């Protein structure tokens, strides 16, 4: 199971998954096709355990207002989340980020993991996360997406809600 977890998910608003298809959406030179409806109302704890019954698909917004970001993510897509995680966590401890959540998405062996840094500007952490993506291909087979990221619109920068957590890490470091 899972309670409620903070990954301070901005509860202003919220995504829905549609059927189909998808509204076709063009950036950058490229065709998208958007399967998610922005709802303008809140996301409350009624919605989550709807989600969590799945019963809808729900996503909340990485974005927030004044574009910041408190978490940047990894989406694995694999069928090993074990040797993902075990791989992600060494590289993250490294650079500094001790203080991460993995949880289970939609399709068994997929993760979501939230890497808990603090409000960050939207750029920076495009930026510090692909970087850290760079670094962890070198070791594994890249089969992971990069949360936030300019590669896709916008509106495309959203997570599903998670369902279950898979791992967890905290901890603090001082020196000098
Ligand atoms: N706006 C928008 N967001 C999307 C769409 N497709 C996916 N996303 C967002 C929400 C998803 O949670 C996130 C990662 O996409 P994935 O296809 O890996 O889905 P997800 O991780 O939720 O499930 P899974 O890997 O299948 O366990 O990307 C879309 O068509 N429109």
């Amino acid at each position: 199971e899972m309670e409620l977890k903070l990954i301070k998910i901005d509860t202003s608003h919220y995504f829905e998954k549609k059927p189909g298809l998808g509204e076709r959406v063009d950036y950058a030179g490229r065709c998208f096709y958007n399967k998610f409806q922005r709802v303008n109302a809140m996301l409350t704890s009624s919605l989550i355990q709807k989600h969590l019954k799945r019963e809808i698909e729900i996503a909340h917004n990485l974005i927030l207002r004044n574009d910041k970001v408190e978490n940047i993510v990894f989406d694995y897509n694999g069928r090993n989340p074990e040797r993902f995680y075990h791989k992600a966590q060494l590289l993250l401890r490294e650079e500094g980020f001790m203080n991460f959540t993995a949880y289970n998405t939609k399709t068994p062996g997929h993760l979501h993991l939230y890497v808990h840094k603090g409000h960050t500007e939207l750029g920076e952490g495009e930026r510090l996360v692909k970087t850290l993506s760079m670094k962890l291909a070198q070791g594994l087979p890249k089969e992971w997406k990069v949360f936030p990221s300019n590669e896709w619109p916008k509106e495309f920068n959203i997570l599903a809600l998670p369902y279950e957590v898979f791992a967890k890490e905290r901890g603090s470091s001082w020196a000098k």
